[PDB]
């Protein structure tokens, strides 16, 4: 019962789903569509199975495109999935259906923009190992961009740089410039947040739906989905509204904690501060709209305590399957009850009430983006 | 009637004064001993008149060493002055004995601290002037310190590089780390709060008196012995507390605020951000110590905006006697008042009280001291 007081697919309620548009399968009631993505799914009415089947064995690892969230207001919506299987020259009918299909949902927007988080160059390398991006020509009124935030590889090294730097005997300021500088943390946090601005624009001011994948669409397509949320409705900028992205967006999309996390092995090349850099994507838009979120900056350090900790069920193994193999939920007890007992030690008391925000317009204007004291200060 | 809110000396009876060691003298009150100093000032007891105006001789614009702050717990204290006129062989027997005097109200130490705000080249070529820095060879018991905090064109060159930086059409973030490097803002509050905690500690740790000048005395002089006395008393971390550490250290001590802010003259060399780095220093401690102190970042921000409007009277002038002779406490109002009637705006929600800290002991490791974008937000 403490495993009841956050339901990912609560929110899918939450946005008014199912409708004309989305429906709520179970199809991988029993991981049959894809291993690593949750028992239920969202994906357009007018898809039959035979084609989300048909799209999950042409998107990597089966991450077939599926609805992140709906703005209800103009019924844009962001969906994810993971690259597509094209190479140079494939085309697969159902994949080009579905994304078909999602448009749909939003007849309005005369286009749907397929953002891929990843540099030009990276996602023309993975289309040379066979597997790479959509084409315009294949795909009917879609507009690709790419966002250029690169990859787990490049951020461990990154943080690795930057603590490296912050733990030097007694150094000069222009050596710490010099060295932050180096690192190019603040230049991916920066990325990772345009990335957002851009997705959220898409949806509020264009009205244009956006289906947003990586190579694998678990990493930055969960970290440019998740900010890109948090900037559209003020409900993810409350606790329980938080509580829920994760649990949706993180934990249930499978992104793989156990091994980013290092649960088990520390020293392997997969590896990376991918969620940390999520919260510090948080924390920037704290620090630049110190009245719209319910939370204080404690609550995120707690957060990414027990992301680590393993003192909970939650964030345990690298997607719902596993977790349920586990008997976590059984066996197990959930953080959101017990940071919910510790709230008072959590409340933004700048807080101004679920009414007076909209849609965040933050500034990616570098100096800004700063370096986050609370955080590398746990490491 | 609003111009008697904040009054100065009302500070030395705080810290108990007059008392068995340190009096209030009226020697300055027709201006004969110093002319930028203000009309009353703080001396020890067992000190002539003639010793105190026979060191002012020896003390450049006369700017002799007068008491900036008690730590009564201690006896220990901080005295300010400008630099010795001792070039490169001269001595003074009253300047000798006034320092002697200076540390004999603090029998506990076999030494006093003289810290010199400046880098030694600066205080070399000030030698080479005339003029200089004392020798612990004619001194009684001295430690001399140099805190290589630079000049006021340096300062202002700095601030200056800063905005172009900030200004920059859509800067990578790479170009404004190197910016903000090379502007070298951030190496000066670090050097100034350097400086301050150096002297906090050899009150606090060591119970040393000091003596803290630089060249006039009434730039480096008054930020760094501002910041240590915040460091080392609460009661300069509450609304009247910061109001009467300005009025006092800053205003009444004659720090040329007119010809700083460019009241007169923008185009002069004169011209400097002494005070605004100042305002710097105390953010970053709130930013260290968010539960410290009583006001917000905003009370420093609005306080900083009136500085260089010229709205109030209270910045107008270069030191007491201008401002008595503009009659400017007839002709226009005081700040104080006027900032005490918008309180709910400037309080801070997370203050823990007065008693809760006592001499803070914050951290100048380069990455918390940070860029203020509340402040380059008004320039």
């Amino acid at each position: 019962s403490g495993w009841k007081l956050i339901d990912p697919i609560s929110d899918f309620g939450r946005m008014g789903i199912p409708n004309r548009n989305w429906t709520i399968t179970d199809a991988n009631r029993n991981y049959e569509i894809c291993s690593t993505y949750p028992p239920e799914i969202v994906v357009p009415k007018s898809v039959t199975l035979g084609t989300v089947v048909g799209s999950s064995k042409f998107r990597s690892k089966e991450r077939v495109p599926v609805l992140s969230y709906l703005y209800k207001e103009n019924n844009a919506a962001i969906c994810r999935c993971s690259q597509p299987l094209s190479g140079f020259y494939t085309r697969c009918v159902d994949d080009e259906l579905l994304l078909e299909a999602i448009s749909q949902t939003n007849p309005g927007s005369q286009f749907m923009y397929v953002v891929d988080t990843r540099p030009k160059l990276n996602a023309m390398a993975n289309r040379a190992a066979g597997k790479g991006y959509e084409n315009e020509d294949n795909y009917a009124n879609i507009r690709f961009r790419f966002m250029g935030i690169e990859n787990i590889h490049v951020m461990r090294s990154s943080l690795q740089k930057l603590l490296e730097v912050c733990e030097l005997k007694t150094p000069t300021m222009s050596e710490f410039l010099s060295g932050l500088e180096s690192s190019g943390w603040l230049r991916h946090i920066k990325a990772i947040m345009d990335a957002g601005i851009f997705i959220t624009k898409a949806v509020k001011v264009e009205k244009a739906s956006v289906l947003v994948h990586s190579s694998d669409g678990w990493d930055r397509t969960a970290q440019v989905c998740s900010v890109a949320s948090i900037l559209l409705d003020p409900f993810y900028r409350t606790f329980k509204g938080l509580m829920i992205l994760i649990e949706k967006e993180w934990i249930s999309m499978g992104h793989k904690f156990s091994q980013r996390c290092g649960h088990l092995d520390g020293d392997s090349k997969e590896v990376s501060p991918i969620f940390t850099q999520f919260l510090d994507c948080i924390w920037q838009l704290m620090e630049q709209f110190p009245c719209a979120f319910e939370f204080n900056e404690n609550f995120l350090l707690e957060i990414h305590d027990h992301v680590f900790s393993c003192q909970f069920g939650n964030f345990l193994g690298n997607c719902q399957k596993d977790r349920e193999d586990l008997r976590v939920y059984e066996k197990t007890h959930s953080v959101w009850p017990f940071l919910v007992q510790r709230k008072p030690d959590f409340r933004n008391p700048l807080y101004k009430g679920f009414t007076m925000y909209g849609v965040l317009n933050p500034s990616t204007v570098p100096y800004n983006i700063q370096f986050w004291c609370g955080m590398y200060n746990r490491f």
